[PDB]
């Protein structure tokens, strides 16, 4: 069901954080890890002795994972190791301004490090999964655990980058499922708020017993993380799942809030004008496409 | 009322096809048009004449909307003409392949047409109507008209790219409407379909109006870009034929909440297994085929 000895994962963003409790508790279920994170992270990181802690063999690699020479070590590396199992694409960054004073700068960033990061590994993943199961019997072991956000679905008014990353890992992710199902390969995306050093700012500090778990502790999400890293995941493809505390949150697709179809077969102008103001007139101020 | 007199819209990808079709639209509804697209293509296109036939003033300034040069070029060309009022964001390009085989420089150019040139032209556009909010009584004219795709929806397997910079155009989208809302200026996203030469490939040649002429998707972006739309901010829209579609926000499909205060791994497996155990395995946050 869990157990996942035997696998080899590569998690992104490691050494701090969500992505360094992501690493810890696959070790924990029985993975060989593969860490990354930008090299001074890594150097000051306890990740590698928690891992051996957990029980299992942990390596680092240090690298931008915008880069392709990064993603490309890191499956090189996780090959090199018996073969690549499961990819968590979490590394990433914030550079919050509201849209009319954002930098190229801001944007290009964030974009990069979520963006493209995603893509590059997601991809060397897939391209290597596609080549495993060709060269077997035409199926492999797979798993994808992607990182979108709440904000892939908001458009927050101070993370226009940040947004827009979100929800093209989310497309992404869905169109990673589309083309890795047929070989047994799973992909979902999940969408978490956990309490770490990065997030201080906006959650605060830990509150407050014997038994008791932070309402927003990484392992909230890591628990989620382990399911869908593992066999008993087989049936779960192209999800979205929001997730923080005791409570997990599968998301439904978009869906139409009403169709509004000509007479004829084309609109005049003035008669879809005054059809969609007439509409909208009467309609509730907040409600539009952001959840 | 949809009288664009007097006001300047800016298109992108103007050239040909969609854009070349909305800058048309928008001439036609009173609007002065600044027309931007590739130097070749621009050079090759009849689009100033069909604005100036259409009894409207065209500018055309060539660029590569990917970079910053393009939109400064494109703002500083609308205010010399006395302002700017409407952006729409079209110019994009297709690089399709399925994921395992797709290319660095595929994945990249993508997201550079489609995605930061909508973030440049849209930051340009919001940074100018803030500035002329605060130089006036607070309030400005705008109309931002972004372009998605139902490929940001459903994540298609040929187009990974695609999918992610049209995703990523909405989530841009509804935080400029956040952020521009109080100064009067409205910002929405539309999923078209409409043939052209380039979706001639998926779409086939032509067979009353054509069930996927760019005409049906001109209306919908005159509305918005008209002062008819000011109760209109953030929000999607799919429009091909005489039909449009206003998109609902995602729901919540299915709360999952433990019985104490953290989920045992074990627990979670076996309820989210047995959740999925007999699921259609169309069902997920993909959505497709809307209209229909």
């Amino acid at each position: 069901d869990l157990d996942l000895s035997g696998k080899v994962a590569v998690v992104t963003g490691a050494a701090a954080g969500l992505g360094r409790a992501e690493a810890i508790g696959l070790a924990k279920a029985g993975a060989t890890v593969v860490v990354n994170d930008i090299a001074g992270a890594l150097e000051g990181s306890d990740v590698l002795d928690e891992i051996a802690a957990a029980g299992s063999k942990g390596v680092a690699v240090a690298g931008d994972i915008s880069q392709r020479s990064t993603a490309d070590e890191l499956v090189e590396t996780a090959e090199g190791l018996g073969g690549l199992d499961i990819v968590v694409n979490n590394a990433g960054i914030t550079r919050d301004r509201i849209l009319f004073n954002m930098s190229d700068e801001e944007w290009d960033a964030v974009i990069a490090v979520h963006l493209r990061g995603h893509f590059l590994l997601t991809r060397n993943a897939a391209a290597y999964w596609r080549s495993k199961a060709k060269a077997g019997d035409g199926t492999v072991y797979g798993r994808v655990i992607n990182t979108s956000s709440e904000a892939g679905l908001s458009g927050p008014v101070g993370q226009p980058n940040y947004g827009a990353a979100k929800a093209g890992i989310t497309a992404l992710t869905l169109s990673a499922a589309r083309a890795l199902e047929r070989f047994g390969v799973r992909a979902n995306a999940i969408a978490p708020r956990a309490r770490t050093a990065m997030t201080a700012g906006v959650f605060g500090d830990a509150p407050e017993a014997e038994g008791q778990m932070d309402p927003l502790s990484t392992d909230h999400v890591v628990t989620l993380v382990q399911f869908l890293a593992a066999p008993a995941s087989e049936g779960v493809n192209g999800q979205l799942f929001i997730v923080y505390g005791p409570s997990v949150t599968l998301v439904a697709a978009p869906t139409a809030e009403k169709q509004f179809v000509a007479d004829e077969d084309a609109w005049e102008p003035a008669d879809l004008s005054v059809t969609l103001r007439d509409y909208f007139a009467d309609r509730d101020p907040e409600r539009g496409f952001s959840a």
